[PDB]
């Protein structure tokens, strides 16, 4: 029963020589050797059974990754668990090991324009597939963009992923959110639950900007501070953009603010490619309806080098409706997780 950093991993014997990777609220990631395929891999221990929300996240994640099959998206090789619902205390996801993530990379390395262009392509390529399955990742960030030595990119961490529900997007002003702050679309703060594809595009824009200068573009310190950062660069939203925000609290807040001028991208990123900045402008659009879509982003002159519609696959079977796990209790969600994982026993 090998243990890592005070956490015990019941994964043997197939997996040996464990090494720590990352720690999550209700999970932990480590590396290990797989004696049945003769290479080291990534193993994620998930202990979501004490909380209901975690059980929900876990079920959605497993279900999505199981269906998904794409070069730029992390898959599941195996799942380790107790043979009975009773003895199941943890769930272990086995996945391909990647050398590093973009977050770790941006901390220490300057990226060449060639690297930025290629990374962005693979992110959009993966995202095209995700969105084609009517799925929103909802938490894209450098830390869940994994890379290897040959600069291949894989998307991971589908904990907050959900089936898109555009019709049920509307919400009040300042409604709480779970996704990482720095990468939250401005609409989250004003009128959106983040149930539309456009929010993933905002995140990719923030990542592109971060790739450009190695610093987050909108590092807010709290819910509202995030909005101010965005507005401090994007400038005051126009009359047309305000007309799409009908809830009064949000609109009256924006109208209460002093006029702020747009900060020109070329001023923020003086070394950047001008086509890259043109695309960055389209991804980072205040109005979600005017925001560039993933397939449009791929066809952008900045990515002309890798653009190929034929080699940008889409999902064979899209997800129909979001699972009704909101009302489900821990115990029953323990049962569905058990069943979804039966195939690997
Ligand atoms: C605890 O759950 C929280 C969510 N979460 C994961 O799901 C997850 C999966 C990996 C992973 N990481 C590597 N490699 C990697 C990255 C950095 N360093 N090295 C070695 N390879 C393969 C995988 C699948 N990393 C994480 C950390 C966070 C984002």
């Amino acid at each position: 029963p090998e243990m890592v950093r005070g956490q015990v991993f019941d994964v043997g014997p197939r997996y040996t020589n464990l090494s720590y990777i990352g720690e999550g609220a209700y999970g932990m990631v480590c590396s290990a050797y797989d004696n049945l395929n003769k290479v080291r891999v990534a193993i994620k221990k998930i202990s979501p059974f004490e909380h209901q929300t975690y059980c929900q996240r876990t079920l959605r994640e497993i279900k999505i990754l199981l269906r998904f099959r794409h070069e730029n998206i992390i898959g599941i090789n195996d799942i380790i668990r107790a043979p009975t619902i009773e003895q199941m205390k943890d769930v272990y996801i086995v996945q391909d090991l990647m050398e590093t993530d973009l977050y770790k990379l941006l901390k220490t390395q300057h990226l060449s324009n060639d690297h930025i262009c290629y990374f962005l392509y693979q992110i959009l390529r993966g995202l095209k597939y995700i969105h084609s399955a009517n799925v929103l990742h909802r938490d894209l960030k450098p830390s869940n963009l994994l890379l290897n030595t040959t600069c291949d990119l894989k998307i991971c961490d589908f904990g907050l992923a959900r089936v898109a529900d555009p019709d049920h997007d509307h919400t009040g002003f300042l409604t709480e959110y779970v996704a990482t702050r720095w990468y939250r679309a401005p609409e989250i703060m004003l009128n959106s639950k983040g149930y539309t594809k456009s929010i993933d595009i905002w995140s990719v824009g923030c990542i592109l900007a971060e790739m450009l200068s190695n610093r987050p573009i909108f590092p807010g310190k709290h819910y509202l501070d995030q909005l101010n950062h965005i507005l401090g660069i994007l400038g005051s939203p126009s009359q047309e953009d305000l007309n799409c925000i009908i809830n009064l609290k949000a609109r009256n807040y924006l109208l209460s603010l002093p006029h702020k001028n747009k900060v020109p991208w070329n001023r923020l990123f003086p070394n950047a490619d001008s086509k890259a900045l043109d695309l960055l402008d389209k991804m980072l659009t205040f109005n979600p309806h005017k925001r560039i879509e993933v397939e449009q982003a791929l066809a952008h002159p900045y990515l002309e080098q890798y653009y190929d519609p034929s080699d940008e696959p889409i999902a064979e079977a899209p997800f129909k409706f979001d699972m009704e796990l909101d009302d489900l209790p821990k115990e029953k969600l323990k049962e569905l997780i058990f069943e979804e994982t039966a195939r690997f026993q």
